[PDB]
């Protein structure tokens, strides 16, 4: 046979037209108005968008799905707050099971690549009361789950490197078992030390040779004065491009001024950036980052937990909530959004060259419902069908792998 | 005596926090118990999920919708949102549209709601030189036509404004004559150059045919507010307490939060009704301090895939999220009266709220949601299992069956 698998009449959006595409193994092999030639399988776009998979670039798979099992939503009696929110977590994993976490991280992979989503980085909490019980239940649900969704793990330093003293131990046993990269929260109002809860977090990094990703959620300048200590020491310590900050909702109410001075810097320090459609700020300079040539991805973050009730896993309706939030309209804009969750969020994964519908590279791919980006943020149409590694996971709503 | 026309089964009641089977003959609710002993021949098994009255989508522009679509990109959406300009195009599309191409847009509007649990709706329809009473009369028919679906007030609506098109008020009488069951204008700051003038207006041609009146405000900061005020003002002198909404309301956003403080009284004292569409509600808007203070706040599409609104999907379950991550609430209560403003809220500002509700007596039109709670549909965001008006199922499983 010729080719696998071949998907016809599918509109692709980089090219502003319609083609058949051909897969083998894997990998995508030709895109050509009309392929002839055998094939095994075949799905018919009838004219409907195709994209590369999503990305949600920043989730929690570890404590998802803990609010869940009564009649109103857990924990959302009070308002939020981080610190409390840390110690419902530390109470959480005090006595959750290994089998409760890996069921839970499964049960959100599966909810991601029903929506079309193939790609995620997932943070991991690793402190004195979770130690690496959580980290090891996310290792071996990540590899289950290798044919149906790409997870990257951060080792997550979630109640501060200088608040819970066995942080540093912990982690450096946590990236031993083979996390990905490494992160922290809140060098200023949670650790009360920029300089070293910064400098500690690099340190851990070279030390396993991982990237890193950091949440910063702290508001105003203290947030965009964090991060530019951030930037500033990725080039001294010769990470231009191995640095993610998470959140930066700083950049929201920051004078713009001090984010127009810090552009060059993020610019010269390869910083990326995730904001996450459960928090993104109203007044966050989305698209201005975008403009300036900032590489920005797009994110669930918490589903349905201690932090965040809501979540569905669906990017094209994390799309929608981020038109919302930030009141955009234009084809022009909701076409920004649609690049924040595909080939952004690959751009902060690392794994652009093998990314999009191109000939060479990943069939990994998401037949939709609607016409076009624009469309598919509108009207919000369930996937018609899901293909990871060139063999279709995902058929009219149902996992079929 | 006779049996039940309708039951449905292990219906979870929000107001009563308990399961129930609830029993219907004709277009109402005659019994709610814990069991209903013996079985009829149409029955629906909730399976212990939320069952809800209909919900209302207070304020449309049903005449419009749709005018995007068509291409593989939206049209109209080149160029960014302003109101005059989005007045300008509808004054283009009016020019050539003609009554069956309305009329279908109001059915297919009207079809999107009722497939997501829409049971009510207040929809504007654009009156002014170019549309004349076109609009009105395409909409009009489609009313009746959809009766059995949805249930649809109608407000003549000078969308180009009395002192700006002067062939306005001509028309709008005409309109009411009609039929229309409410009349509005626009912005009578920014739009119309004459707060006292159009305010004075819209009362008089409400008084001569008896009808409510709903406002369009979107001037913001001071400006809004004092227009609203003024708008409450003239309600007290006319003898209009309890007949006046006030649409979009963005300026409480942004005005001085000392100014609304102020306001709130002599909202109050005019009974003057909100709604705030979730297509445009500020993330800084005080809706939650609204609804505390007893203010009536009702939500809304607004325009649905037009050349004002490029979004839409007719689904207030899916509004309820949007207003959520637009104002930033996580909070069961403060989910709990978003659902309100979906629901018990909207029915007030429609001024249908003693038939409205899951009470014996009450009308049976209702509901059956694929989730536990109010809270759980809005996060989880499952298609609606079944819908009924009148006491008769029109929806089953996102098909009108009707
Ligand atoms: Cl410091
Ligand atoms: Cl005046
Ligand atoms: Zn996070
Ligand atoms: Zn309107």
């Amino acid at each position: 046979k010729d080719f696998d698998l071949i998907i016809r009449n599918a509109y692709l959006s980089e090219k502003d037209s319609v083609y058949d595409i051909g897969i083998v193994g894997d990998r995508i092999i030709k895109i050509e108005a009309k392929i002839e030639g055998t094939v095994k399988d075949e799905i018919d776009a009838k004219g409907n968008l195709v994209s590369p998979g999503f990305v949600d670039a920043h989730t929690h798979m570890d404590k998802s799905f803990t609010s869940t099992g009564e009649r109103l939503p857990k924990f959302w009696s009070r308002p939020y707050t981080r610190d409390a929110a840390i110690e419902d977590g530390l109470k959480y994993y005090k006595n959750a099971t290994h089998e409760e976490i890996k069921r839970h991280v499964i049960e959100h992979a599966h909810m991601q690549v029903l929506h079309g989503t193939l790609y995620t980085r997932t943070h991991v909490d690793v402190d004195s009361v979770a130690k690496t019980k959580a980290v090891e239940a996310v290792l071996e649900a990540k590899e289950e789950l290798k044919d149906l969704i790409d997870i990257q793990v951060v080792a997550f330093a979630q109640s501060g490197f200088f608040v819970d003293l066995e942080s540093e131990s912990l982690i450096r046993k946590s990236l031993d078992m083979g996390c990905d990269l490494v992160g922290g929260v809140d060098p200023a109002t949670r650790e009360n030390n920029v300089e070293g809860s910064l400098d500690l977090c690099f340190k851990l990094a070279k030390e396993y040779d991982v990237d890193i990703d950091y949440h910063i959620h702290d508001i105003g300048t203290v947030g965009v004065y964090s991060i530019n200590r951030l930037a500033q020491k990725t080039i001294e310590n010769g990470y231009k491009g191995r640095v993610t900050t998470s959140a930066a909702w700083c950049f929201a109410d920051a004078p713009s001024e001090w984010l127009d001075e810090a552009i060059p810097l993020y610019k010269d320090s390869g910083m990326k950036f995730v904001t996450c459609f459960s928090s993104t700020p109203p007044t966050m300079p989305v698209i201005k980052l975008l403009e300036a040539g900032i590489n920005l991805g797009c994110a669930s973050d918490n589903i349905r937990d201690f932090w965040v009730p809501f979540g569905n896993g669906d990017m094209v309706q994390g799309a929608l909530i981020e038109t919302q939030r930030l009141e955009l309209k234009t084809n022009r804009d909701l076409g920004l959004i649609w690049k924040m969750i595909t080939s952004e969020g690959a751009r902060v994964l690392g794994i652009e060259k093998n990314y999009g519908i191109e000939v060479g590279k990943k069939a990994d791919l998401v037949v939709l419902n609607s016409l076009s980006p624009q469309w598919a943020i509108i009207d919000q149409a369930k996937r018609l069908c899901v293909i990871k590694n060139g063999r279709i996971i995902v058929k009219d709503e149902v996992i079929v792998a």
